[PDB]
Parts: C-alpha cells; structure tokens; sequence
C-alpha cells in the first residue's frame, strides 16, 4: 500500500535512479577552489551519505513520522524524548538579526598584495605578494530587516574578513565614501529616523518616510550622503558592480614608527553599474533575492567577484592641507587630490555551505586592526570601535563568538580568558599574568616582536562635548558631488528626492528638506520644488552657494557613467522563444553572447523543452511570466514563424518588450521578430534597436550594443510609453 | 550662523509655527476606543510634553550632539557614560524574530458573546453577551523573516488573544481550515522545505523552490492544504477580508460535564475576497507592508475590521 | 628600576631556577579513553606562545590602559582592554537550578558479561569494550559555592559515551526519593532552598519551610530517613552508595521486558561523617569532597564502583507490597538482590573546571535503544526537565556540541541552527527529501533504530494519585528498624539538630507527630530533644507492618550491612622539631603496607628537624588542618616535639576533637604524656598507646578498620572540645 | 557586565533598579521593554516638537568639568605610581 | 489524502480553478529539478485528471495512459462539493 508507505518510516531510496544545474552548496560545485581558512572548516562539516537519522546524543531513530501516544489514535506521551528534542531544536533556531545590515550576504575568496608595502606599513598581509589571505565577505544593505528584498534604495555595507597570520582584520565598509553623520552618538538618532517608525513599523526598507526626512532637513550634515544615495548608486546592479570605502581616514605606521594617513578604497573589476529606480522597484516585487542570488550564481559559473584595494596616502604633514578635515566622515577626499594607489587584489570564489552557520554567524568590527593599522581621531570612527563586539554579545550568545568557526582566526591566539557561554576551548594553565607557575606563558610580545603598539599621536585639549569647527561645512561636498554628475545623473538624483518625499505626509518636512537643497545647487532645489508643488520664494533661490575645495568644481571620478567603465562580461540576457522557434539562430545567438561572457536565457510560454521548426528540442530556463525583463540587462527575439506569432497572442511577451524599451535596455530582434516590434506604441528603432536576419551578426552587434549599459537618450521618450 | 546650532544642543523649537492624516499610536488617533486590557496598559504609557532628555538613570543630557572628547578634535574618552549607555541600548534592541510567523501585524479589539453558550461549555468569556473581552490580534504570513512583504503567496496566520477573567485564552489559528501534516513530529521537516533553502537562503517568502515541492511531492498528507494556499485563498485582499480556522478540533465541556467536539471559525464581516497574483506580485514591490498599511489605516477610518 | 619593571611588560622569565593538584593531562595522561582522545583537539599548550586577544594580534603591554599621556584618561580606542574587561564580564554563566555544586572527573565503564538475555544496549553487550565516562558528584539544596560536608542527598550523574549514543545515569546517592510525582518538584525545592526573604539558610534543610513541606507531605518521610541518618553525610563520594531510584525497563532482542533499577556498590566501601564533624568540615576546608576526589584520582587511590541490578521479569510487577512504580519505595534487596554486572574506575580529573564539569549536561531521558522509561510519574516529568533547563543555563539548543557533551558516534540529523552554531551542514535539512536521496536515513528497529517497548495503556484522562502508591510509613519503618542502635542514634540526633533550628513550634510537633506512625521511641526521643510533650493518643500510633514478610533488612545499614576499607584512608602524624625520626619513618612505611596515607603536620610549614638531625618535609600546619579532616592521628615520640604540642593549644585541641569524634588515636612513648595532661578519660579500644613505632602503627592500623569507636559516644558528649 | 547578568539592555526597568524621577529619552526596544513609547524616536524631531529635549547646564543638565588633557596616546605605568 | 483535495477542487468555479491550475504552474516553474515537477503533477492525477493535465501542459510534461486512468476519490459522505 503505497499511500500508507508514506507515513511509515522511509528506508528506501528517494531519488531518481539515473541520479540546467540547481544552486548547491560551495562544496558541492566549487570544491577545487581552497584557502587555509575554508581548510579550517573541513572540520565541521559533515558527509551524511549512508548514514542514519539520529537524536543529538547519536541515537539511531526508527520513525522519523509519527510522535509516540498511548495508540495510533491517542495522546502524545510526554516521554517521546526524540519529539521533544526535534522540536526544542526547531523552537530555539532563530538569532537575533543585526541591528542594521541585517539583511546581507556572503562569499569566501582570498585576497593578494601586489607588491610589499613594507614602506607605508608594518601589516603582514600587505608585505608579501606571494602569500593568498583568506577573506570572507558580507554585502548588504542597511535598514531593512533578514527578509527585505535586495534591489531597494539604500547605501549598500561591504565587511571584509582578512584572516591573517598576525590576526583578524576587518575592513568594515559601504558603497560610498561618505556617511551620514559625524559623531557616534547620534547613531541610534539616525537609524531610528531612518528605521520603519516605532508605531507601526511602516516603511520597510525604505527611507521614503516622514521621521527619515525629518531627521535629514534638521541636521545638514547629512546632505553629502543623502545625495549619494539618492543618485543612482542607491540602487546598484550587483554586489559586483559597485565600489567600496572604508569611510574613515586610518593610520598606516611603517617599521620606522612614521606614520601615513590613509583610506580604503574597492574599485570593481566588472565596473560600476546601477539599475534605474522602476526597475530596481519592480525587481523587489519579482526578485527579493536578485542581488544575492545573482552573487551566488556569478561564483557557480565563474564569473567571480574582483576587486582592487586602493590607498589614498597622505603623509602625517599633510593633514591640515585640504578644505575640509580627513577626520571627517561626511567628507570625502577627491581623487583629483589624492589617487588612489591600486596595492592589491581580492576574488570571491567560494559560496558558503550552510548560510546560517557562514553569513548568519558571521561578526565583524572596525576595532578588528592588526599591527601596521591604527586608528584616526575620526569621532565617527572612535565610538564604532565600542559597538561592533558590545552587540555581538547578544546577538552571537555571549563573549565566545569568535570561537565560532566562521568568525575563527587562522593564527594562534593564547590569552588568560576563560570561560563565558558555550566555551569550547579547554585551558589548562594559569589564567593570569604575570604568573610564575607556568613561567609566564603565553607571553607578552614586544613591538619589534609584532606586538600591537598605539602610535604616539600628541593629544591637547579639554574634556569636552563640543563639534570640531573644522568640521562645520555641510554644503561644499553634496555641490561637488552635483556638478560632478551627468545630466542624466543628476536626473535620476531629483527623481530620487522627488519620488522619496512624495511619500512624506507631513508636508513642512518637505518644505525643509527642499530648503537644504538650496544651499547645495538652485536647479535641483528647484526641480525637486517643482515634483512636490513647492514655490520656492525669491530669497530662497538666492541663498549662497558654497565654493570650491582645493582647487576642484567637479571631480569626474563621482560620476558613475562618466567615470566608471561599463562591463559586458557577466551579464544577463532574455531570449524569447515558444514552439516553432529557428533552432539554429538560437545556437547562433546563445553561442555569440558567450563568446563574450553574457549568459542567454530562454523564456518561453511553459518550462521543460520547447521544440523548434528543425523539430529539435531546446531546454527552457523558465517561462515569461516567471522571469520578466527587470531581470535582465537586454532582450533578443529569434525568429521562426510560429514562435513570433505565439508570442504576439502573449501580453507578458509583448509587455517584455515595451519594458525593456522602457528601461533603456538593448534590443535584438530577428526577422519576422520585427513585426512583433512594429505592432507596439514603441517608436522607430533607436541606437539600441537592432534588426537583421543573419542570427551571429545580429547577435553581434546586440553584444556591441550592450555594451553602452542603458540607452540613456532613449530616457525622454520612454516617458510617454504606456508600461 | 545656524548651521552651526544645528551640531550644537537644540533647547528650542523644532516644530513650525501652523502647528491627510499620517499614522499615528492608536493613543493619539482613537483614545476614546477603550477596553479594560488598554486601560491596564495606560500606567506603562509615556508622556514626553515638556521633559528633559535624561539617561536610563534619571540624569538630564545637556549635550546630545556630541561624544566627550580630549578637545574638540580628539579622541572619544571611555568616561563618557552617556554615550555607552546610549549605544550600548541600541546595540541590543533587537531580539530572535518568530520562528515561523515572523512577518505579522496586531491591533487591540474587543469580543463578545451573542447569548450564553453553557449548554456547551462553562467558559467565562462565553457566558455573557454584556462582557466586553479584550481581545489582541495578530495577522501573520508564515514562511517570510520579519522584513519580508504582505501580500505573498502564503497561509496567513491569524492569532486571537481574549483576556478573559478566568484567564488569557489563545485561539491561533490560520485563514484556511486544514493544515499540510498530520504529526507534529513532521513540522520541522515541513517548515525546513518551505523556508529558503539551507545553502544560500533563497527564496524569501516563496514556497516556489525544489525543497518545498520535493516534501509535498513525497508526503501527499499536505495535498489538501497545498491546493487551498496555490487558489486565491493564498493570496488575501485583507486581513478584514479573509476567513479564519482553529483547524483542530477542541471539545467544550458544560457544566453538567456533557462534552461537544467544537471547530472554530472567524467568519468577516467585510468579506471574502482576493488580489489575483499578478497583481499580488507587484503589490511586493511597491508597498510590502500594503496589508500592515490597510489594517492600521482601516482602523483609524472606522472601518473597523469585524469578524 | 626593578619595581618599575613589575609594572611595565614582562618579557622575561618569572619560573624559579608534595606537589600541587594539576590539571589531569599534566599529571595522568597515560589514563586515557576514547573521549579524552576526543577532547584533545580542544586542549591548548601556551608554552613559547605569544599573548593575543581574541583575534590573534599579539599584545605588547599587558599592564596598562591606553591613555592621554601616562597619567591621562583612558581613550576609548583601546579594543585590547576592552576585549579583555568584556570577556571577563561574561564569564559566569547560570548555576545549576539544583545540584549547583559538583565535581566531575573522567575514567570508563566495563561490562562483565555481555547482559544481552536481558537487554540489547550496546554498551552492556562487550567485556572487552571499554566504554568512556564522565561522572558529577553533588549536594543538592547549596549554590555553587556552599559547603562540600553539608547534611544532603548527594547527585550522582554518569554520562555514558556508547557507540551508538550517550547515555546518562542520573541518580541520587540514596535508593528512594522525597516526593512521588514530578508536579510537585518545585513545591518540594522551594521548601528546602533559602527561604525567599532573606535566603537564608544556605546548604541546610534546618528551617521552618522544608519542615512545614515535610510536616504536610508524608510521603517525604522515607528519604527524609535517609538525609537524617549518617547517608546524608558521607566521608567521601568514593565511599556512598548510588541509585537510580526509578524502574526503569530493559528490552533484549526477542522483545522481553525486564523491570530493572540500577545501584553502584563502592569498592571502597560505604563510610559516613560524623554530624559535628561534617559541619566543623564545612567551616575549615569547604572543598572537601571535591579535593579529596581530586586527589585520590592523583593518587591512584581511584575511585571504583560495580554497576549492580535488581531485575524483575514483567510479570512480577504486581507481586510486591509496594509499587515499584512508586520513587518513595525502595525495593529490599534481600527480596529482591543486585547482581554485580560490570565496573566503573574514575581515572583522570579534568583540566578545565568550567569547559568540562560545570558545563556538562545530563538528563534521564538520554536513553540508549535496550533501555526504556516506566510509567513511574516522577521519572516522566523528569524527562521534560533536563533538556529545557539547559537552554538557558548553557544558551541555547547546540549544548551537545560543547565538547564535554558531545557523543563519540555520529550524530547527523535535519537540525539546524541555534545559537553558537558549530557544525557546517550542506545538505537537505528536511526529512524525506530525494535531493539527497534522504540521507541521513531512518534506522530499522533491527538496525539498532530506537523503538519504544508496546506498553499496554488502558484509563481515563484524569489528575489523580494511584492508590498503590499511598503508603508513607511502611518503608520509613523498616529502615529505621533496619539501623543500628548507634545509626538510629544520629538519626534521632539528625531530626533533633534540625528542628532545634524551626522558629514556628507548631511546625516541630508537626513532624514529630508524623514520626510516631513510623516508630514511637523515634519519635519519644526527637520529641524530648525538642521539650514537646507526647500525648498518650500519640504513643499509640498504630505502625506499619512488615513488608512482604520483611521487617528488617540488612543492607539498609551503612555499618552493620557493607564494609569499611582500610586503604585511601588519611592519617594526620602530630610532630614538631626534634621529633623521633625512625618512629616517622616506621609509621609511614606500616601506613604505606596498607594504602593509607600519612600527613605529617607540624607547627609551621617546610621541613622539621628529627632528634636525629635529619630534615622531615611537612604537610602543612597543625593549625591550618584539624583533626576533622583526618581518619586517624598518630603521635610519635621525641622529648622536644611532645614538649612543643603541650606547649600549642591547637596541638592539645587536636586530640581532644579526635576524641570526640570516635577516632583511633595512636600515641608513642612520651606522647602519652600530652594525652594524660588533657581532661580525657582514660585510654579505651581506640587509644593505642606503645613503645615499639611499626607494632604501634600495625595495632593503629587494626584499630583504624573499625572507622570509629562507637562505645566511646556515651562519654564523647562530656568532653569538653 | 549587566547586559548577560539581567538579560539585557532594559535591566533599568526591574523595579529595584527604577529611578524615581522622570526618565524619557529616545532608547527603545530590547528584550523584555516593559515602558510602551508613542513619540518619536530620534532627536532632533520636528513631529513631537523635539520633546524629550537636552536641558541646559544650568537647568541641570549634565556636563563634564573640561579638564585639560595633555600628553602623548601611549600604555605606561605614570611614573608617580611607582611607590 | 486526496478526497478532500478533489472536494476542494469541485467546489471552485471555473475562475478559481484556473487560478490554482496558475498557482500550481507558476511555483512548479521555478523548481529546477525535474523529477520534482514531475512527481508534483504525478500526485495531481490522484485528485482530478483536468488539473493534473492543465498544470502538465504548462510544465511541458506529456501525461501517461496509465496516469490519465488514475483511479479518483469517491463522494464524501455523498457530499461531492461544497458551496462554502
Ligand atoms: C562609517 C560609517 C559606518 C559604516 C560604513 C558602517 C558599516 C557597517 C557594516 C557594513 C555593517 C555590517 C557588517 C556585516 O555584518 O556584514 C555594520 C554593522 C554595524 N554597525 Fe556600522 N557602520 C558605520 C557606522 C556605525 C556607527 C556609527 C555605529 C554605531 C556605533 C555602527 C554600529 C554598527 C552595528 C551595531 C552593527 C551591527 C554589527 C553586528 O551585528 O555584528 N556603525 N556597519
Ligand atoms: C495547526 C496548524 C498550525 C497553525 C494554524 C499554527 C498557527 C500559528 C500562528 C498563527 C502562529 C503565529 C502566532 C503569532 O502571531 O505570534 C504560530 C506560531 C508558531 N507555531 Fe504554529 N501553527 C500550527 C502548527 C504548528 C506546529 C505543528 C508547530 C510545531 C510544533 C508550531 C509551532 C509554532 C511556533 C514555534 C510558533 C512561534 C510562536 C512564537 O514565537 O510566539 N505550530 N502558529
Ligand atoms: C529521583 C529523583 C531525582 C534524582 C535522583 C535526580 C537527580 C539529579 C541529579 C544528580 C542532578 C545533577 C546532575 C548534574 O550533575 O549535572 C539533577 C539535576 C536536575 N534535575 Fe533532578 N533528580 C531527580 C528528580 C528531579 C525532578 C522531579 C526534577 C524536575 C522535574 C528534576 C530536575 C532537575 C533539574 C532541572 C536539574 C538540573 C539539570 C541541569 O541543569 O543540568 N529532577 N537531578
């Protein structure tokens, strides 16, 4: 009886006798790709092949179905042990998620200096180019909560594990050179402003609400950041499409004691590319994962996440040179003042095994230094080094994470604490120095040793709580930043301001906040007036505008488009196809787009194969409906007659199309595909329209086309398209 | 300058001189819609007219713009228990979201009886239509983490609280009368199919991925539950506008001892009804918190929900 | 410039150019198992290692706060310091809510012959197995750190490590327990923990809320028994008796069912304190128990015990005046005899107090496929507590992967996360899946899948307590009437002690009244000790009768009913300069014959100089370790050593205690002198007094084997010491 | 330290640890959050006019004495502690 | 465990079961394994032979003779749907 055997203990295989890919585990489809800290932890993972069901004690279990009762239709008994503790476990599964960032994801890579940096710093993982450091990385986004979607408006955190051999270094970072706010201590203020509000807890992962612009027309510090993300890096195109910053100015110190300032920097192999804000919007609706699944997919075909490190390097003399504080976090220092020096390389290449165990786990802090680091006056700075292990101790279980095995050192690490929840190390020496019972071990190294030694900055003052006047500019930065923009940027910058405080109810708070944009640049204060209703007065549009910095009115390197490269490796592309499609133009095509590194998916009106006119069968990645154009970078149609006419008598299909166009993405179309084109409210074919009938040279110049990211003067006419 | 008083402490005025309604606390909006449970809540209620910003401790804050310092381009001094005290509290604000459920909304209410049921159970809470029970409610999806969206394809949790004089009785049930298993020995195999799946944490709030469809595949037990969550019934317009299920059978005991087999239901007042799933996609997009919102909003227009 | 370097770092090495209790691996590591093997991988060695935080930077200066200058404030960028201070501000985690203090140490267990005719465990299945353990011994009413020698039941909880998973025996050191069903637990521990005013007192049921318990629930009669008689106060955890109180069920391959409870035997005997010595014990070494268990495991004096079983077939489970389904009952062994079916050695102390003893984790319902549950309703709910109490105490469900929990068998399941999650899984987290063609797999019954025994079930839902278990007094009585008359002495003087500390009077009559259903000249005696007059209605009580023919039973007598082990014992040797050393060493080397070790106490620490200019090394003070903590004292001649312990009141005070506390007493040639200076009686059985050193310890030594001198009691209470 | 001892960062709510004066501030949250605030959150606001507000020095308000701070960031034993 | 199932399924008007034969369709489509979706619509042919082959044909899978003949649940207490 087979609907019984269902419910009976199953010791019989399960899967399909003969045993396009799913997405696994990185032991399952990267294994060959290795390093000393994925080494370490060989040693928790399991292998359950052949194995049996078990209790946490190892006891063999003989029915995983049915909960022990005083008959098959009795009551629960309250000795089934094996029930209790399955369910306990299930019960106590959930940790709490991180303040902010908490929804994010992770990758393991390695991490090689180029050449020894011996003259700038003492730090081991930057002196030997032949040495590979470990390195886990966690991307996210800011105030959304574990489950929020992906592609939202937000400032995107990049933490950098560096498993050294002179220790755990964490390189704690966002996707803009710039914070929010100056001193730690209004921290929580921000993140509460910011946060969905404390009534209701309305609106998720979204800063387009009352209490956020509130805070932001009140404290003008935050113009520059706001500005960043209001642009179109709120809203990047992947993890691997973005830059990084340190953010703060950090010390160097070389093994003459001399000491440089310096800031992080990851310039991205792949370029630098964003989504636009309906697109990235829609995207949150059919892919909440987009951005994680996207970096997990990249690693499993090999497209992987590079970066370079950067250093701006200023020597100790120069600090007082600039037209701002580099202590300062809402101030960026211009790569027209300061190049930033490439020093290095990092690759993710390995996907986590057990995301929990990995990501969830996972602890960073900007207190993480090594020797050859240390630690700038940056009031910002200075109280992060408090909270990162101060929030850890409740999110983690108590002061033993780090014996956790993600967040382990591949290094030594004998000290004289003990205990604490979950202790799993066992000492058996003293655990106190200087003690003689045990001559003194473990040892106190000294600095020519690699011990950890403060730099002897001169400190003179007052105890006091008071602003730095040097730090008392909060308009230069967000107008270099405008100028800086293409008009198309500086575009989607008023859409972001637009479209964010039209959803703020309360309407003095616009009123405020676009009074703070007159005293970054007239146009945009105008133009965000004019989406909301406002009529600036006369004097509004005359309040001054900040001057220069060190010489600069733009700087073209804080323009994503004008200052990035665009990459087409790695990229997406929709191919639309039903029954009847030319088989060969979808060899042809699909073969072209590797040929350059761009991934062609099939979507058709029902999954499995779809059969082409030859009469051959072709695998389907997924229907229309399932997989809409947001998910791609561009969109090609084959031809074939029956294909083209099933996929006119199709909505999505055709919706697909007005979209993309909409979007400012490439599109191929194939022969009689164009009649498909023809037959919508699109205009003539623009630049990033192409048309032929010999599939590899259509495909061709596609690839040629996409290669100029979005169509960026198709923006004004997609305006009037109904989609 | 006033940029400057910006960074320095703000002793006066933020609000405009004026003095199409945002949220706002049930407290403000709705204090004349009252029950014995809210008045029990009033002595834990805050009224920050006219205070001084103080520490945990009961010490007035002069300065909340900046950390203590060695001068005012320094370095931040461990002395500054103000700051630590601030940060140290919201380092630990958050707690374990819900293990399932983790994705709901609640709002205060009130029950009462129609005539008294003692021919079936000698319930307090069910003997006098004059009693006006508090009741807390909380909608719920089930698979998605607490940040994840309303109007996903999913069972919708629906959990009552009446706090009865003879004690708090919890009726949590779901919008649809059966479950997917049978023993709950199988729950955590169930719910570990239907949540993102191990390796990556992929899918948020779907039940659309190979685990989920690997289980039901191999246990037709949850058929039954499985057809009503891929009909609209998954996919409700309202919290006001779906029904709700106990699923299991309970007994009600008189007062003569006489048992009853009893299943629970919420019937709305408002209705049945449902997006259809195009529609309910793009509802993720542009307003994941659209039931949260309609909810709260419903309740502040009299609207009130009514089951 | 010395002084400055003790505050400046310390780069240099401060070891110097009988021994110290150590660590288990420094001092055994050639007693191993295969759980120690496991634990290896957790073990450090900071020789030649550098000082580190957590992330692994080395630390230059351990000795001082980052500040503004070397007189300044300190800055909050210092992580060192602060990683420092907020470990150690974490460190403690909850106590135990019983059994708070406990001692642990490893060693293994060997089954004699396989018991597979009634039961298919594996670990009862191998002589040649040996299987590994870990052992905590327990008070039960004290915190963490209350006093060893308190009056208490004594926890006795071994963890198993099988191959086919980890089982724990959790028991008490006596056979019975205070109360029948486990809803009551808390009602019972409230009464007997520190009242919750004032929490006092502290490791003592002597108070009025555990009497007003008692006086109102006489069902705890029985093992109030037990606490009040010499059990409660037991000289050594190597010399108790353990118990696993319930029946539980062993199933054997064919599917039969046996009802079994489980005991240990000590090899070394069963020995108990002494009431005023015990509590004196708890004011001079408060760790006690836990050092002397740490000792003679270094010793190798180590403690063993044979696992014993009274076995029962199904069908005699109704044959007994009593349910043995009831925990307030014991089952007479000589109805019912323990069959010695393997052994226990305790070989190796930990090397980590807190990783391995305070956090290791047992629990009833930790079963083994052999074994199963009985219906016993205080085993039942025992089985929801151990699991839920650790989830706070050790923070979370991944206990069993702290490394003194974890199993030494594989244990793959579709668990998942938690809090401190170690292991790494990648595959399907859901049973039955087909992605991994469902490994791990559900196991046969016939594979070694655990099932539970087909248990008939017929009632009716319902609270209520079975009538068979209502008897309070039946077995009270027969232990009582199984003691001798010294044994039934320091009960009544148990009870007397006790209620002597009950404010509320009506509290005292109260238990008395309950004590004349069990036997009137108990009761009499408590009840003069108190100033409460009996009515004559009380003096006649009626009293139980025999159970199953039974009105005594001899092994329920620590002294009269097991025996007493002359080896591991402790010998103090009162000696200052100028002692005899040839008596030393004739003392010592008859002492060593028979196991027994000598602690030469002096009036100062180092070494003493004998007559025959020799140097002896010393064991410590006189003052710094009283008599109660010995076995025995021996006094050796030599004129200026006896002049010198005249001359020290604590010398003097020495014997007199000894004395008092029924102890053998040796005393060489002008060491009588000092006995014969004190206001002592005469020399009895237990005073051996000698020329000759080796014939005076050899007749000391026979002495010794009685454990005390019972007869000197009467005239023990008028000594003044 | 009181962060695990008490179970976390609302340990000022157990009664024994109450202060008896007013105490508003802009700290929300944490496990077991027994006080139920319907203001806002952050400061400066503009919705709830800014209230619970920073109190001049004068009004009470705390402040540190400003100390002059003088030396080099450096770990040493002050050299008049050597006694 | 497919009686109530096909009750359920005879209770909807024609809409609605077109709207679960989408729900059905749409979640099988992102599953990757195939023998998943084909086991999936395997366990549908046990509660309505129309069901089965509508989800099916948006998953391109060819129905058996022997799955098309799939026995079905008889009436429920006579009851074969409810309007409720
Ligand atoms: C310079 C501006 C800052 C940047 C770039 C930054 C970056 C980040 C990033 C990327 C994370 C997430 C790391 C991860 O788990 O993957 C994070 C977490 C966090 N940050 Fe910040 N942060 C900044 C400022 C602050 C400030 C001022 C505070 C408050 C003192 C703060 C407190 C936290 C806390 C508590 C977490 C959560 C840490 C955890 O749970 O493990 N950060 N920050
Ligand atoms: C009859 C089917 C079930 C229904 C209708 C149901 C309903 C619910 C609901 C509505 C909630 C959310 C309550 C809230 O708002 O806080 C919930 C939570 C929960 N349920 Fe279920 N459930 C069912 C079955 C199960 C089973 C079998 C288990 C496992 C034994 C389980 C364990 C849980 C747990 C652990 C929570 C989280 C509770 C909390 O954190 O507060 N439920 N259930
Ligand atoms: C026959 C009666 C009982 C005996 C012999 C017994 C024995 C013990 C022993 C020896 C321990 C200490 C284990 C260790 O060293 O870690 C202990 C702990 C404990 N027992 Fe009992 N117990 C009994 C009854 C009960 C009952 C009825 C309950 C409550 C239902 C209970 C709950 C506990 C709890 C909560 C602990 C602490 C467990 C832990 O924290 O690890 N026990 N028991």
């Amino acid at each position: 009886n087979k609907a019984i055997s269902t419910v009976e203990p199953h010791y019989e295989d399960t899967a399909p006798a003969e045993k396009v890919e799913p997405m696994m585990p990185g032991s399952d489809k990267t294994p060959k790709n290795r390093n000393e800290k994925l080494t370490q932890l060989d040693k928790f993972r399991f292998a359950p092949q052949g194995e049996s069901l078990r209790t946490n004690q190892g006891v063999k279990i003989s029915d995983n179905q049915n909960s022990l009762k005083s008959g098959a239709r009795g009551s629960t008994l309250l000795e089934d042990f094996i029930l209790r503790e399955k369910i306990t476990h299930f019960d106590h599964e959930r940790i709490p998620e991180r303040v902010v960032h908490a929804r994010g994801t992770g990758a393991h890579g390695y991490f090689q200096v180029y050449e020894s940096l011996a003259s700038y710093t003492t730090a081991e993982f930057l002196q030997d180019p032949s040495v590979k450091t470990p390195v886990f990385v966690r991307f996210s986004t800011v105030q959304g909560s574990r489950g929020s979607a992906d592609t939202v408006r937000d400032i995107r955190g990049w933490a950098t594990k560096f498993y050294t051999k002179e220790g755990t270094f964490d390189l704690v970072g966002n996707n803009t050179p710039v914070f929010f706010i100056q001193d730690a201590i209004k921290f929580p203020d921000f993140v509460h402003a910011v946060k969905p509000e404390p009534h209701n807890e309305i609106p998720q992962g979204q800063s387009a609400h009352d209490t956020f612009w509130d805070y932001i027309s009140l404290q003008p510090e935050t113009l520059h950041n706001v500005m960043w993300v209001m642009s179109d890096r709120g809203i990047p195109r992947s993890y691997r499409m973005m830059e990084g910053f340190g953010i703060h100015t950090y010390k160097m110190i070389n093994a003459e004691g001399q000491c440089h300032f310096i800031r992080f920097h990851w310039k991205p192999v792949y370029g630098v590319s964003s989504l636009i804000w309906d697109e990235a919007q829609l995207l949150t609706g059919c892919d909440p994962d987009f951005h994680r699944r996207e970096l997990w997919e990249s690693i499993e075909a090999g497209d992987y996440p590079e970066y370079e490190l950067g250093l701006q390097i200023i020597p100790e003399e120069d600090e007082h040179k600039f037209d701002f504080d580099i202590l300062d976090p809402t101030k960026l220092i211009p790569e027209s003042l300061v190049p930033v020096h490439l020093v290095g390389k990092m690759v993710l290449n390995r996907n986590p095994d057990n995301y929990f165990s990995e990501t969830e786990q996972v602890a960073f802090c900007p207190g993480n230094i090594v020797p050859g680091i240390d630690f700038s006056d940056d009031p910002l700075l200075q109280g992060r080094l408090f909270s990162y292990i101060d929030t850890q101790i409740s999110r983690l279980g108590g002061v033993n994470f780090h014996e956790i095995p993600i967040n382990k050192p591949i290094c030594p690490f004998h000290n004289h604490q003990r205990d604490g929840m979950h202790r799993m190390s066992i000492s058996g020496t003293a655990n106190y120095e200087p003690n003689s019972i045990n001559n003194n071990w473990p040892r106190e190294a000294p600095p020519t040793e690699g011990g950890f030694t403060t730099y002897p900055q001169p400190v003179n003052g007052y105890k006091s709580r008071k602003r730095s006047s040097t730090f008392i500019d909060f308009y230069s930065q967000p107008r270099l930043f405008w100028l800086s923009q293409t008009k198309v940027e500086q575009n989607h910058i008023v859409g972001g301001f637009s479209f964010e405080l039209g959803k703020v109810v309360r309407p003095w708070i616009r009123e405020r906040v676009v009074n703070q944009l007159t005293y970054i640049d007239h146009q945009l204060a105008q133009s965000v007036a004019d989406n909301l209703g406002i009529k600036l007065s006369q004097e509004q549009l005359k309040h001054p505008l900040p001057g220069p910095i060190n010489g600069l009115s733009k700087d073209r390197s804080l323009s994503m488009y004008d200052g990035h490269h665009q990459i087409l490796k790695s990229r997406q592309v929709a191919i639309l196809a039903a029954d009847g499609v030319c088989g060969d133009a979808i060899d042809n095509i699909m073969k072209t787009l590797k040929k350059y590194g761009v991934h062609g998916k099939i979507f058709a009106p029902h999954v499995g194969r779809i059969t082409s006119l030859q009469g051959n069968e072709i695998e389907v990645n997924g229907t229309i409906e399932g997989n809409p154009s947001v998910m791609v970078d561009a969109v090609i149609i084959p031809d074939g007659e029956d294909s083209i006419d099933s996929l006119m008598k199709n909505g999505n299909a055709k919706h697909y199309v007005i979209q993309a166009f909409k979007h400012l993405k490439a599109i191929g179309l194939q022969g009689k595909a164009f009649k498909l084109y023809d037959a919508l409210p699109l205009p003539k074919p623009d630049e990033g329209i192409v048309v032929g009938d010999k599939a590899a040279d259509l495909a061709e110049a596609f690839c040629n086309v996409m290669r100029g990211h979005r169509i960026w003067s198709r923006e004004s006419v997609a305006q009037e398209i109904a989609g």
